[PDB]
């Protein structure tokens, strides 16, 4: 009984999760597109729809 | 009757109890829940339903 009493005041009422933080870190998709000296910009390849008026 | 008298003292009103205090400890239930780094929180997964306003 006194061991019995002692393993319930030590455990309490402690939870065990089955994991942690996964170690697969990236979310994002890796950039694959191509980048010229013809591009507009580092992240438009041209402004085509565009109209100035 | 001195023993019978002595024994009756003796015991007095003592109640026998079958049973202690039972070694199961573990009540809650186990989390098998993943966690990654797309999560929230450490709790919440998501905030799905949530509007701004």
């Amino acid at each position: 009984e006194a061991h019995i009493q002692m393993k319930a005041a030590a455990l309490k009422s402690a939870q065990s999760r089955l994991f942690g933080l996964d170690g697969g870190i990236s979310t994002q998709e890796e950039n694959t597109e191509r980048h010229t000296t013809e591009d507009v910009s580092p992240s438009m390849h041209t402004l085509l729809g565009v109209k100035n008026m």
